[PDB]
């Protein structure tokens, strides 16, 4: 009936302290659904792990190159290559290497990810492992993997609409989806947005769980979000990593920009960071 | 005698970030400001929200909810004392300066956590008082950021895309949301490839700016009065205001682009 997805691995990263939370419920739902379709599922429950989110010298267990002028980016890359990274970092890196699908489950906090997840990015997404300056965006190491955000908010969807007090949600997601995930190569799927979960009745919450589960059955066949391909740009320091001139000329006449970040002073394509286009 | 709080998020005293903090403190003191600091790494500050932040009796320990529990604790005064000490510095401060390196297109984890544990409901925001009506409307804030990448990379045509979009969640979502008037950010691009003689010039320029910082015009955000501030209306833009804007070519701000063009450098330069 569905002899598929049998070879495939999934990592679920959760950033909530309480097992009584709807965030925890969504993580359980995701794991169940994926297992049922024959995925292997690994988890990182950052609060349960008591994960340490602060970068420091202690992340390098070997010999620093220049302890007088300590620079986390350079020192962390050397340590990755020589294998004297702190073992909590390495364990997470091995889960990522193995995973084909990565799901991030968290509550929106101050228009962003929780501190503990931010720190996970900071300590685990090391140079050479997750990105290089030669291989950015679509050429990056994780180009064979897919990622998706599943977010809960306290505020209602109207508040994050084009005319809402808080403003467009597409703008809020951009730094995360483009700046962190796509930067390392991930194909980014449509975010799962659960608005105003605190004022949602029980019957509706169950529908949401059921809908999440249903989505996950075919998650791998979805079309990803649109980001400008790197090939539109001159990727060297002399050109300034600017958009190629021929591409500027092709776009001179169009009404819409390419993406939220590449709006080009024009209109932002509707729901660029929320819905795929095919 | 006005008061200033400088929040720093860098671990190394050898860093240009540390240099900029020292420069800021010197300049402000010279002009007769009182200067308080939060060096988050030096303080070994704890950035993770937990039950431990409430020292008293939880309202509902079976179904723990940080937003509700933190607000009760603020009102009854059983917040963890590390949180309270920071809150007292904020209350006193007229000017707040945030000094940090851009990390993953955002603030460092340790500063994010500072926001999460210190900007508690009732203290920093309510629901009645959002944005320009918020508790900190009498105070001014400014970001001072360093990046490794060059400014061309964050231009309209750069690989990384518009810097105005990157700053919006911080300046609007965190700072303006609580009432702060937000001043033009101090952006130091490609600090890694800047020599010592140039860095000292930059420090000197930072210092020069700070002598008149209080007289500057703040960034533009859509006033709250353009909106229907109740749950039934959905906090949407009022109909009359939608009609007045229907024909204009530019939107109001980065977040309130309204499907039109974003006013140039909305989050970087004042009017
Ligand atoms: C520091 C901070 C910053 C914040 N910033 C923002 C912000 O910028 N924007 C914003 O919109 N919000 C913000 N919030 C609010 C926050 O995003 C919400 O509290 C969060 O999304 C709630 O998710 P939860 O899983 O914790 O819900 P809970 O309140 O724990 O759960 C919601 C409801 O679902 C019920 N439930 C749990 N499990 C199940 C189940 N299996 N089946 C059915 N019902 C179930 C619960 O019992 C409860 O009734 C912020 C909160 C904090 C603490
Ligand atoms: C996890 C992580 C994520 C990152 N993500 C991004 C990203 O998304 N985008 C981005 O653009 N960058 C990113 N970076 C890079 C980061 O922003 C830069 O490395 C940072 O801005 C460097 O600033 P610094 O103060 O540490 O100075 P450094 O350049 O690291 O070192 C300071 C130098 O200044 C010198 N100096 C100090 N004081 C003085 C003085 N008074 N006079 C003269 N010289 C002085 C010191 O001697 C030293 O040589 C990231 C880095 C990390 C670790
Ligand atoms: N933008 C931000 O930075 C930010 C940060 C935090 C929260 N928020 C806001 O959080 C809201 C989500 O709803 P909420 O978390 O405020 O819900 P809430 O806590 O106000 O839920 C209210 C319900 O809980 C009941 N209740 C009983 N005792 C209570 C108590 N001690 N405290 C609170 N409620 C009690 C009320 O009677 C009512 O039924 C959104 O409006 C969102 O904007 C925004
Ligand atoms: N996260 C990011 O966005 C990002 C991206 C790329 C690189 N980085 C980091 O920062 C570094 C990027 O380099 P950078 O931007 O600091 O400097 P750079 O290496 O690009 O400096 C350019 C060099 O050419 C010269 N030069 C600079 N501008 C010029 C111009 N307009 N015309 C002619 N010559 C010019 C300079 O004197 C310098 O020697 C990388 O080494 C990496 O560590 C971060």
């Amino acid at each position: 009936a569905a002899a598929a997805m049998v070879g495939r691995r999934a990592l679920i990263v959760l950033a909530h302290s309480e097992r009584t939370s709807f965030n925890y419920a969504m993580k359980e739902a995701a794991a169940a659904a994926l297992k049922k379709k024959g995925w292997e599922v690994v988890e990182s429950d950052l609060y349960a792990m008591n994960f340490n989110p602060i970068i420091s010298r202690k992340d390098i267990t070997g010999k620093l190159k220049d302890p007088a002028n300590f620079q986390y980016p350079a020192e962390s890359v050397l340590a990755y290559k020589e294998g004297h990274l702190s073992p909590d970092i390495v364990a997470e890196q091995k889960k990522l290497e193995a995973a084909d699908l990565v799901i991030f489950q968290f509550p929106l906090q101050w228009f962003g990810v929780p501190a503990i997840l931010k720190g996970w990015f900071e300590r685990v997404f090391i140079g050479e492992f997750a990105y290089t300056y030669a291989a950015m965006y679509d050429k990056g190491p994780f180009r064979s993997k897919k990622a998706v955000l599943s977010i809960t908010t306290g505020g209602s969807g109207s508040m994050y609409s084009l005319q809402g007090i808080h403003g467009d949600m597409n703008v809020i997601l951009w730094p995360i989806q483009s700046g962190i995930l796509h930067f390392c190569g991930f194909q980014v799927l449509e975010p799962q947005l659960t608005y105003s979960i605190g004022h949602t009745p029980a019957d509706a919450r169950i529908q949401i769980l059921e809908g999440w589960k249903k989505r996950l059955e075919n998650i791998w066949d979805e079309t990803p979000l649109y980001f400008a391909p790197s090939s539109l740009f001159d990727l060297n320091f002399q050109a300034g990593f600017l958009m190629k001139k021929e591409v500027q000329d092709e776009e001179k006449n169009k009404k819409f920009g390419l993406s939220v970040g590449h709006h080009l002073g024009k209109s932002i394509p509707t729901d660029n960071q929320i819905k795929a286009r095919k």
